[PDB]
């Protein structure tokens, strides 16, 4: 039983429901080739200057990722393609609104580009959020997913190069005795394609067996605005922020947020008023 | 059966365990009279110029609070007593650290001064966070509290003036069939005393029957860093922020946060580094 593939331009409303039922979906041509090329181009140097995850020079080192992994987050300052095309993607927003309607507003928990070097070993099967948000493990099983992850291929995902393994239907599992690599299916994708999974979906990066190929992806974790993000955009220059759309500003934490409660009082408010209104924050102002 | 009253200076380790078991506790002399006096002095103007909760001039109106209540949050820039004495209170930090060890770092969800005018009606029994964080409702019942509320009396709490009603043991309730004002006990307090309750504790503001007395309190909601705060400190002048201690900076969202996960990757980080290191934020620098 393989992962469901859906069109990003045709069968839309079918994406979230599909992931909901199966826990994983592949969205063909989520990003266009032109968009991928610009992103690749823009982040290229930052990826080459990124040290190992657990570098000693970091005060918040990542001890979970392998030494052959380079992860670059806080992409709004680095790339125009990400902060304009990606953050405003209509397909992403429709999927998110469908997924998080019961909770309310959603934002970016993390936007990052990941590069796996040649001979990168396979990760152990896991679920996202366990190393940052312990609260998630205390949610009731029928609770709707609080975060989802868009895994966009910036390069080819093949069996030989480490394409993502996924266990279909495991987002609903309560007993984890059944977890094994034998229950997984692969996510073979071309650049621009995206694998969508919920925070409860068991999966893992594959093993790179060629010794040649380098795999890159853009990982976008979207979550309800009630959860603190992994990355911060506080230090992003005002001009950049003021250059984005109000929607993008909100996803980045530069706006107040709302919940689904009928008489919602809001998040990140300032004495009854929004962050943006208090600060008279401009939007869509070019550099 | 009345609310347990504990000393803030002696029986310190008994406060959290007491609240955990009973859902509420009075902490006598949580703030000293000098601190209270300064706080009152400092926020007095902002309380008098505050409009009704659902003022039409606000973009994030509060339709739940009554029209005779004035609520003023984002207190760091207004008061030195709050931002220095209160945010650094040793009692508060020992309580929070004991409450939230399971989850990790905690911060301020909201710091607010509340004033109730004469003849303020009694609120309906309720639980906090329902109009802002719908996620809380999907937590398993054995999940440790994700937020707690310090209700500090800035004026006297009497039966006649509207002192807070609480239903002891109601934080462990799954069935809300027997919720009634008849199950409640009062929190009679002198200025500086604090009523501590969990997010699951059923309570309500009392009715002020004198027609003359005004009741004021400082409400402080402390929650795990994994939940988004209700108030934002983004627009607080940097000098002010750079004036606080590092701990206070963290409680205000002007620092990166950590969780209890063994190989924690952190929250609000910037490419492996903290907000404070990235921005080279100064601390304890007088105005
Ligand atoms: C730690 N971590 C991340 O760094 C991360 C990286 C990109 C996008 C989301 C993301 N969120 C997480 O919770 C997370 C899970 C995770 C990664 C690797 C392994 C290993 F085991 F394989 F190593 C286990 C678990
Ligand atoms: C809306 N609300 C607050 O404004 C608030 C105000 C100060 C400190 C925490 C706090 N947390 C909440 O989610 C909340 C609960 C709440 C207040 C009044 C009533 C009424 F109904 F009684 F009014 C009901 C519910
Ligand atoms: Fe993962
Ligand atoms: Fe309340």
């Amino acid at each position: 039983s393989q992962i469901p593939r859906l069109s990003a331009i045709n069968d839309l409303h079918k994406i979230w429901p599909t992931v909901e039922e199966h826990g994983a979906a592949i969205i063909e041509s989520f990003l266009s080739l032109d968009i991928v090329r610009r992103l690749n181009e823009e982040v290229d140097p930052f990826v080459k200057i990124e040290p190992i995850p657990a570098a000693k020079t970091k005060d918040h080192p990542n001890h979970v990722l392998s030494t052959t992994t380079r992860l670059v987050n806080v992409l709004a300052p680095i790339s125009k393609a990400y902060r304009e095309d990606v953050l405003n993607s209509k397909v992403l927003h429709r999927i998110c609104s469908d997924a998080f309607h019961v909770y309310g507003d959603y934002w970016v928990l993390m936007g990052a580009v990941m590069e796996l070097a040649p001979s990168n070993p396979a990760q152990p099967l896991h679920r996202d959020m366990r190393f940052s948000h312990p609260i998630v493990e205390y949610l009731k099983p029928d609770a709707p997913a609080t975060s989802i992850n868009f895994l966009v291929a910036l390069s080819p995902f093949t069996a030989e190069n480490g394409a993502t393994h996924v266990i279909l239907g495991s987002h609903k599992w309560q007993n984890l005795s059944n977890v094994s690599m034998d229950a997984t299916v692969r996510a073979l994708m071309n650049p621009g394609d995206a694998l969508l999974i919920t925070d409860s979906t068991i999966h893992c990066g594959g093993a790179e067996t060629t010794g040649t190929e380098t795999r890159r992806l853009l990982t976008i974790t979207m979550g309800i605005s009630q959860l603190t993000p992994l990355e911060s955009n506080l230090a992003v220059p005002r001009p950049v922020i003021e250059s984005l759309t109000p929607l993008a500003q909100r996803l980045l934490g530069w706006a107040s947020q709302r919940s689904a409660a009928p008489r919602d009082i809001g998040l990140l408010t300032i004495r009854g008023n929004s962050i943006e209104k208090t600060m008279n924050l401009k939007a869509e102002q070019p550099l």
